């Protein structure tokens, strides 16, 4: 069988077009329907506006107040076992990592998601929360099958420079060969909701497994139309992930 995800930095935290923004996310999300969503920066309006629009998603929030993470389980796909939220300590804007267990096909999932510290002046609080994920992925039983995706914030060559990822920590960017075509998820060139003229590109929004029986099969961008405001949906692109389970 397979399992598909999304995972989206939607960008709350711009109130300009939010109502249509929250709209396009879910036409998007519509359209390729998802068994899991992982979304960051969303506020509670965006949140309820998710809970009415994306009505065939169970919501799974990260916080209630200012802004957070959230996972979107597909009803009667996913079944939802229990959720858990890693506190960063450290972190000076109220980022953790939320963890959700579910249950997939006949298959044990704990699905991640966080979006680690922001700005470059951050860095070690974000490889620190970083650690913290991947020591938290590293915690659960070999039969359950560990998904982390969100916006990890990454940049600089943090990771390489770092060490790099763990040797049974697999990036499924990476593990598809590192295609070009979904390389960057955020773009200042191609995306014009920053109105930045200067062309930055990062590969903020990452996904992370450990498995012994999950093969990525795909990744694509999604998030890439503008709306009738002539903006689009957010900042970042959305990553689109289909994996098997064998
Ligand atoms: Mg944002």
């Amino acid at each position: 069988s397979t399992i598909s995800f999304i995972t989206w930095n939607i960008d709350g935290l711009d109130g300009c077009n939010l109502p249509e923004r929250a709209r396009g996310v879910c036409s998007c999300l519509a359209l390729y329907s998802p068994d899991v969503v992982f979304l960051q920066e969303v506020i509670p309006p965006y949140c309820a506006y998710l809970k009415k629009r994306a009505a065939s998603y169970t919501i799974i929030t990260g916080n209630e107040e200012g802004y957070f993470t959230a996972i979107l389980l597909k009803k009667g796909r996913v079944k939802f076992k229990s959720q858990e939220i890693i506190p960063f300590p450290n972190t000076k804007m109220m980022r953790n990592l939320l963890c959700v267990n579910v249950s997939l096909g006949g298959n044990e999932f704990c699905l991640m998601t966080s979006h680690l510290e922001s700005t470059r002046e951050h860095s070690a609080e974000r490889i620190r929360q970083l650690k913290t994920v991947l020591g938290k992925m590293q915690e659960a039983p070999d039969s359950t099958t560990v998904i982390f995706a969100g916006d990890t914030n990454l940049r600089d060559q943090e990771v390489i420079k770092c060490g790099g990822l763990p040797d049974n920590v697999f990036d499924a960017w990476e593990f598809l060969g590192k295609p070009k075509h979904c390389q960057y998820t955020w773009d200042t060139k191609a995306n014009n909701n920053l109105r930045i003229p200067a062309a930055y590109k990062h590969r903020f929004d990452r996904i992370f497994f450990r498995a012994e029986h999950l093969i990525p099969q795909s990744l694509d961008l999604v998030g890439l139309e503008k709306l009738d405001c002539g903006r689009f949906p957010s900042d970042h692109w959305g990553l689109l992930c289909t994996l098997n389970v064998v």
